[PDB]
């Protein structure tokens, strides 16, 4: 543990904090979703609520070590206020999100990182026909809150929601679920605007 | 990264924050509302719930910095922490406003600042007659909890409230929605704020 | 902001913080309530909500300073943190309050404070009769939770409670809203009863 | 305020806060219920809410002062965050304890500390039988979450629970409240099991 | 008081915080629970609230004393914010766990930490059957959150929940209830914590 503590030191209490990305110094964000359960249904308020993992990866030099100066240490996990992180956020959100897991995150000598929050979100979705054979399409856009596509560019590893730790005994069965990274632009700037469109369609179990 | 770490400590690690306006020295802050849902209505208590984005501008000197000087970085942006905020608070809400964003702004080098805290919020709206086609109107005024209109002065740039987010399928539709300013005399000073009136009924 | 930024370094980084009121330095608190709501009512628990601002007002030597020396600087607003607030609590609420309005009192040259709170109470209350032409009566006291009448003494400006931004369409009407400064029972403890009639509208 | 500035930078910035006892340097806590209020009751769950302050004193060595060293200061206020506190727990509670009075406790020049926090709790009880003249009985346990007796030992001053500050217009009527120490159980365990006979008013 | 202040400030004011574990260095931490209740099923949404107190032990080298060098002080309690702790997580909850006892642990001179806290967690259950006479089980696995079982691995001391203090007057009877070691392929290792029940 003496090198991992040398490590963290020379790390993060020699320079100031990474101040996040710039239009000089983008970051690519990757995001995925990791489906756990569809709680809770509200007909009255038009509200759904979703159980799940959004795994977030980054890269910054300023995390990059050689694993030769560090006893061969490759990778480290640290808490989650040690280090940046991206501001990605739900837009149609109707509470604040509730995390399920400690904010640690795993940060690898290349100057990557895996960050992996279990959150529930309350969301805008109107239910009705969930009750069907066809079911419901919901959906839900993430993006960063404060900045364009020229400072975070946000990317997906693949379009299929991963199902394979969905619960088998939800009041909700999944149809279909997909993460689309989507690109738009606003008249009054230049700069591209992403977002990952979380789209669930679902039925009563 | 090198550019950015320098100029945020100059901004921030050299003298205090900025203190607030004074009666000397005011300060302009413009508002403007992004209506996205009204969530739930509680007829029982008068409270009902709307999700919004608030729009906060206002421009301060000592956030003021040549580009030149930084690597040509014209804004940055950073914790709501890090600088002075207005004390924008909504004057009839039943419970805490429940945050939704991340709290950080975005800095520009002529010193302007704009911050977005999304938002829910409870306030008292008493809904008798939603359920018909003309709907009800509620309101809720936003202002300065501690500030005059000597030392804030509020303003919008439009009275109409921005709907074009507005959730399409919300158990209520949208039939009318303003944001407009206001000054009031009690019992010396000018106290200013933006009165949010919206008339809604069930889709 | 130049003088505002030197007097908040000399009043707040250039001294101990202030510690509270003592025997032999006594303060005296001015409470006054302005009633906004009552919001809630459960005849379950017999437990009812109010909204309203708490007035807060008290004085100390050690927040005075020379306008002339801060540019003519005569108040300024800062954060409830920066300085001592004293802890006036509700004796029979059921949970704890909930906090409307930003933290940040207004300090004025001859070193008084002037602090607002607004909150959301749920407290003991039976409703029972509330239904009635009648209507039913509630009080909650409040009070230094710590401090006896040898260090906090509390006072009111006048026993009425303020109703004029009470919300007109309230599921409730006040009959009436007095704030009456008492003293209970080592030492002598001091309270502001409030105590609201109301009705369904 | 000049000489209570200089004792408690005597008291908390010269050494390190007292660690917490030891099987060697062992301490005495005293406890003691003031039940308020049976606010609740939810017979689907088995869950009962009572509010109450709960009374606790402590002696330490490292508090104590010649209050003819600090102006005759015999006593002070100071947050709770400033000194130890024991981990007193109710055993059986079904949420977090909800706190409603300011964390702030009392230390006189003996070295006695008071601390008086008012609470929120849920605890398991099975209130079948509360709708019936005969009442229901339902406790709960209070004791330190990780010292043994052998490091905090518990004392009441009394086994009669405090019930002159009970909501005369509560849900409940209090037919008998009792605060009995128990040892059980290389050390031996201590607790102050809290017993409240009560019936719908 | 006195030689306990030394210790506390030799052990933790001198060196950097224990870092957490690592492939070359890696902690076995141990998990036992011991059910107090099931408080409350809801049916609409599948989820169910268990009240417990988890015990997690583990040994730390950066964390052991000489008695001889402390006024034979064998061990002490302390702030589990003093110290690291394993990220233990439910891996299906679906509220955050509200933590109901005081976040304090015991230290023992041979580097040995005791951490017990009581929780309440909502978990994700389908409760239909706790109403007849077979009742319902359900299961939630506890492990690390961000650590394989190369850096933290897990065991028990009993595949046994302990009832010895479970809630006479529960809504609901247990039928049984066990705690048990799964290795998933870095193995990946968690405690799967299962509970048959029934309406009493």
């Amino acid at each position: 543990q003496a090198n991992l503590m040398r490590l963290k030191s020379d790390l993060f209490n020699r320079s100031p904090m990474y101040p996040g990305p710039t239009k000089d110094d983008p970051l690519t964000v990757t995001l995925g979703f990791t489906l756990q359960d569809i709680v809770k249904v509200d007909s009255s308020t038009n509200e759904v609520d979703l159980v799940y993992y959004e795994q977030q990866r980054w890269k910054l030099n300023s995390l990059m070590w050689d694993p030769n100066e560090y006893g061969n240490i490759t990778d480290f996990r640290t808490s989650a206020a040690d280090i940046w992180t991206p501001d990605i956020t739900a837009y149609s959100s109707t509470r604040p999100v509730q995390v399920l897991s400690p904010q640690i995150a795993v940060v690898t000598h290349d100057g990557s990182v895996m960050f992996i929050p279990a959150q529930r979100l309350s969301f805008m979705c109107d239910p009705t026909g969930v009750d069907s054979e066809e079911g419901v399409t919901c959906a839900v856009k993430f993006g960063s809150w404060v900045y364009s596509g020229f400072e975070i560019d946000l990317k997906t590893d693949t379009d299929q929601v991963d199902l394979s730790s969905y619960y088998a005994s939800s009041k909700y069965e999944i149809l279909s679920a997909t993460q689309t990274r989507q690109v738009q632009h606003y008249s009054c700037c230049p700069e591209p605007y992403i977002d990952v469109n979380l789209v669930v369609k679902f039925r009563e179990r």
